[PDB]
């Protein structure tokens, strides 16, 4: 016997979208399932009829590593020496998912994270460890402009967003790069704004993106006055740390990404991880009031851990969904780029938590509702100026996939639903017809 009141007239951030990411061989390991399962694994994660309608796609800008394998490595860079660029399309294995995904679902936002520089760039002379040689930064602005002029003028492919960084503060195993704060301003001030003010670059940077969700390696350029100029979005993980507000980052106007998150730890396939997911969402959206929220692999060939939303055994050729992918879909799917989020009672009863969006175009909305409880809870949701005739529930449980309910019918601009435990339940309605 809780009240949730959704107010249409209070509003907050505008929300970018939501995606994931297919780097290191991920792209190449769904078509190795088949044309079928492929198409099957696209549909899954970019419809937005029947799957999760991830409206942004994460890919990694090639270094040119040596390390790993096939089924998880780096691939190839189109600058493999300082005098040399290599155009050739066949090094980015994640080229084809993307004219793919763009022309069957329009996922038109498309991000390249770099997760190391080329190796004739680093003071380690190789993409794994180590940092940018500062007689490289003016060669690292340039590598950064001209990947995203040619993806377009020799790939076709339109680069909205560059991640300068991968983890800034890790030195890996893998491509990996090392900054501090300081370097990063330097790098932004004296490089990055000329260069990409001389070449007009026109997609938003994704800064340097923290391993723990802070904004401790922006702070430094969101306060320089060049360097503000394209610290665009402030990109950060959510590894080992827990959600919190971006004082600095929300000053200066700028949007903030968390681009990754996964369960590296545990092998949870079942609703409770995928509630755990979407408290995280909702986390992200409250205390923090970001922009996009994205899942690290869309679909893996790590069947042992939570890397990915879609689990694929290369051996055998299948894959298997986990519950995550429908409880994130319970944002992604109606949640889409421009929607902004307005007022909703965000904890109506212990453990029941709530949050509210709508598109300022057409009218529509959307209410998605937590309970990771062990109690069923009745919730009375008052309409506060907006008064639709009815709402369309998505509900998702450990028997339900983004399963669509009958219609509630919205009385005097209330309506009431009982939230079955351990279950994610979204409310989808529009005010113009
Ligand atoms: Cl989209
Ligand atoms: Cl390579
Ligand atoms: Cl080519
Ligand atoms: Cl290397
Ligand atoms: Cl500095
Ligand atoms: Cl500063
Ligand atoms: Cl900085
Ligand atoms: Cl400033
Ligand atoms: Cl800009
Ligand atoms: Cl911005
Ligand atoms: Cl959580
Ligand atoms: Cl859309
Ligand atoms: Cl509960
Ligand atoms: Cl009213
Ligand atoms: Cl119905």
């Amino acid at each position: 016997a809780s009240t949730v009141t959704v107010d249409w007239d209070t509003t907050y951030q505008t929300i970018d979208g939501f995606g994931v990411s297919e780097a290191f061989h991920q792209s190449n390991n769904i078509a190795r399932l088949g044309e079928t399962k492929q198409n099957e694994i696209y549909d899954l994660l970019f419809s937005t009829t029947d799957g999760a309608g991830f409206s942004i796609f994460r890919s990694i800008l090639g270094d040119g590593g040596t390390w790993g394998n096939a089924d998880d490595g780096p691939n190839k860079t189109m600058q493999p020496a300082e005098d040399v660029w290599d155009w050739n399309e066949s090094n980015d294995d994640q080229i084809p998912m993307i004219r793919a995904i763009q022309s069957k679902y329009g996922v038109d936002q498309i991000l390249y994270t770099v997760w190391s520089p080329p190796a004739w760039m680093k003071t380690n002379g190789s993409v794994v460890g180590g940092s940018l040689r500062t007689d490289k930064y003016q060669a690292y602005a340039t590598y950064l402009a001209e990947h995203i002029k040619n993806y377009k003028s020799k790939f076709g492919i339109e680069i909205t967003h560059i991640g300068i960084q991968n983890e800034p503060n890790l030195e890996t195993s893998y491509s990996s790069c090392r900054w501090s704060p300081e370097e990063l301003r330097i790098f932004m001030r004296d490089y990055l704004v000329p260069t990409f003010d001389k070449e007009n670059i026109t997609a938003k940077v994704v800064f340097a993106e923290n391993m723990s969700f802070n904004e401790q390696y922006a702070i430094n350029s969101l306060n320089d006055p060049i360097a503000v100029k394209r610290v665009d979005i402030v990109g950060a993980h959510n590894y080992g740390s827990s959600y919190i507000p971006f004082t600095t980052t929300k000053s200066k106007g700028k949007g903030i990404w968390m681009t990754e998150v996964s369960d590296m730890n545990g092998n949870d396939t079942t609703i409770n991880d995928g509630l755990r997911w979407a408290k995280e969402i909702h986390d992200f959206m409250t205390i923090t009031e970001g922009n996009a929220w994205f899942y690290w692999w869309g679909a893996c060939f790590k069947t042992y851990n939570g890397e990915g939303l879609i689990q694929m055994d290369l051996n055998s050729k299948t894959y298997k969904v986990a519950k995550r992918l429908y409880t994130i879909g319970q944002f992604s799917r109606f949640i889409r780029p421009g929607w902004q989020r307005i007022e909703a009672t965000k904890n109506p009863v212990s453990n029941v938590y709530v949050t509210a969006y709508k598109d300022p175009k057409t009218g529509k909305f959307a209410i998605v509702a937590i309970n990771n409880g062990w109690s069923k809870q009745s919730i009375t949701y008052t309409l506060k100026g907006f008064s639709p005739a009815s709402v369309t529930p998505y509900t998702t449980s450990s028997t339900q996939n983004l399963e669509k309910g009958s219609d509630i019918t919205v009385n005097n601009s209330s309506f009431s639903f009982e939230l079955a435990p351990n279950s994610i339940t979204t409310f989808v309605g529009d005010t113009e017809s």
